DNA sequence: CCAGAACGGAGCGTTCTG
DNA sequence: TCAGAACGCTCCGTTCTG
């Protein structure tokens, strides 16, 4: 029963920041909070964050990534 | 102070039969020859300017073609 | 099993040329 | 004039490494 990453719903790989996610998505989100993660949505901060989407707007897929979660310490 | 009509960034000149910036021509060119559908992840209805042109290539494109951009023109 | 690094690919936007 | 090539850059995601 294949367990889904709970920012994107790709397959989760395991258990990263601490939540169950994807692999691109353990390494989206070390990149936004060690970057400056100054992120814009062109829509209305609601965008469909899917394998096929996710890459279309980093501000949603971060906030969901913060909602679901993640942190760095655990 | 003539402005893209894709992105309102700072035109460049008249690139495929539009009033354009530099990175929305070569971006439609890119889009055209390059046959790889987009996705919107939000409404079809994205704002395009200077930062969020990069989030929406499916909005972006679908607004050089209702300004009328061309190839062969 | 997980975090962090590395690596190759894609896309974007500028610059230069004629 | 503007079309096009090309390059350096960022970001992405899979794979390694510790
Ligand atoms: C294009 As790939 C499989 O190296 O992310
Ligand atoms: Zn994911
Ligand atoms: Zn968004
Ligand atoms: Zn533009
Ligand atoms: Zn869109």
């Amino acid at each position: 029963p294949p367990k889904l990453c709970l920012v994107c719903s790709d397959e989760a790989s395991g258990c990263h920041y601490g939540v169950l996610t994807c692999g691109s998505c353990k390494v989206f989100f070390k990149r936004a909070v060690e970057g400056q993660h100054n992120y814009l949505c062109a829509g209305r901060n609601d965008c469909i964050i899917d394998k096929i989407r996710r890459k279309n707007c980093p501000a949603c897929r971060y906030r969901k990534c913060l909602q679901a979660g993640m942190n760095l310490e655990a």
